[PDB]
């Protein structure tokens, strides 16, 4: 349950710190109406413990909804300014490393003899962008009426590389040559017509079925602090340290602090 | 190379994990000092891989001592538990089957004729035991004077069973009679004056000029999980999925990796 129990963290540290300017910011990162700014800061007052009724009528609706977009939003920001480090690459290129294999045998090519992939490595399985709705489906196609080109893409490749010839050492190049192409056979699916398949995964995120992961955790709280990588340099809003407790355990001293039930239950926990 | 790349791959998977508790578990299962425990600590911050100087001078010199002491003494500790699934029953067994041939003949008794065994099979030839110093001379003499004893045994035994003549039939049954005894002698051998012999196999594995086998891996890491069969029941302390790749292939998801290169060099994988 990790956007209330996010949502539930940040109130504490909000009226814990009793700072306009910090409420306001991070208000501001979620982009709340001030009609809803005004029944949070209510809470912030009072102070002892929140109700039940504070979190079911004041907490989930407002900080539930919100962090959530900031969290899908972010996953979209993130992944455009670097994306093969994003998780979201890595998972769906090795679908699209999967799906090209298949399609390549298909179309009697000898580039299948290069991509070793079941699709059934468990870092990947379980993957939240394989949920998103006809993402797949549109995958095959994509994979089908591209493949034409991409072994045209790969020979005409292969060809200007050449240059020994250990006939294991040439079958690392085909496989390298190959993997790049394939890597960018994933950015364009999914930057394609204004990013309509980048946006279809943020969509997903925003449903309200779709679990928060810890890697969605992650985004969300480096959007929260508003980490950044501009030009003049890695520039932070706030530093707020942020604790996992896993099953109970426990791991500087710690602001919010969550606990994580088997990647199940959700709880935060006031420091 | 194989304490040193387990040590390593045990502290990514402690600093991944990040629980006070299953680190000091694990700490208590190497029995190791607080002032070590300390040193090992600090490693496990600021992990946003470790340093060759972090290796040498602190991973290397504690648990690389540690993790090889818990293999050994492990080794002796499943044996005990159930001593003819241990590949050191399996090993030290054919080695007596085999001395058991050459003193029966030296002894000009026909049971000889039972046993099968040139010495040469290679599964068996490179036993870590045969090397443990002084221990195959101890196994000659043991077998030269336990000699008489187990003609006379083997006798008064098959006697007994005496029940027919199908002679096809009956080297069948000298045969196993014969083996039952030869496995009573091995265990013997090694559980004499207090496991005399066991312990001089452990501190032969404690010399740090003995490799570590593939074989001795699963055992330090049933040690480190805690494995054991209690009755109440097979009970762990952790489920710690580990991973070999082999000449850099690879095989749920895994949190410690190595990397055998053919059983001559052991590095760990970061996953
Ligand atoms: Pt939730
Ligand atoms: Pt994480
Ligand atoms: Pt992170
Ligand atoms: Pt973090
Ligand atoms: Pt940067
Ligand atoms: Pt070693
Ligand atoms: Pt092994
Ligand atoms: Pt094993
Ligand atoms: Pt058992
Ligand atoms: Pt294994």
């Amino acid at each position: 349950c990790l956007y209330y129990a996010y949502s539930i963290s940040l109130m504490y540290y909000l009226r814990a710190k009793n700072n306009v300017k910090i409420t306001e910011d991070i208000f501001n990162k979620l982009g709340l109406k001030e009609e809803d700014r005004a029944r949070l800061r209510k809470l912030l007052s009072k102070d002892p413990a929140f109700t039940r009724d504070e979190i079911k009528t004041i907490i989930e609706p407002i900080l539930g909804r919100a962090t959530r977009d900031l969290a899908a939003e972010h996953t979209k920001v993130e992944f455009k300014s670097s994306p093969h480090d994003t998780p979201l690459f890595s998972s769906l290129h090795y679908a699209v490393e999967f799906g090209f294999k298949r399609s390549l045998q298909i179309n009697e090519s000898e580039l299948t003899l290069l991509i070793d992939n079941d699709f059934s490595n468990p870092d990947y399985t379980e993957a939240e962008i394989y949920k998103v709705s006809g993402l797949l489906d549109a995958l095959q196609e994509y994979i089908l009426t591209r493949t034409p080109s991409v072994i045209e893409e790969f020979n005409r490749q292969w060809e200007n590389k050449k240059q020994s010839l250990t006939e294991k050492e040439i079958q690392v190049h085909q496989a390298t040559i190959l993997d790049n192409i394939l890597r960018k056979e994933t950015i364009d699916f999914l930057l394609a017509e204004n990013e309509k398949h980048l946006d279809e995964y943020r969509e997903h995120l925003r449903r309200e079925f779709v679990w928060g992961s810890e890697e969605t955790l992650m985004v969300l709280h480096r959007a929260i602090q508003g980490e950044r990588m501009v030009r003049n340099e890695p520039v932070y809003d706030h530093e707020i340290i942020l604790h996992v407790h896993r099953n109970g355990a426990s791991p500087g001293s710690p602001e919010m602090i969550l606990n994580n039930e088997g990647n199940v239950h959700w709880t935060s926990i006031i420091p």
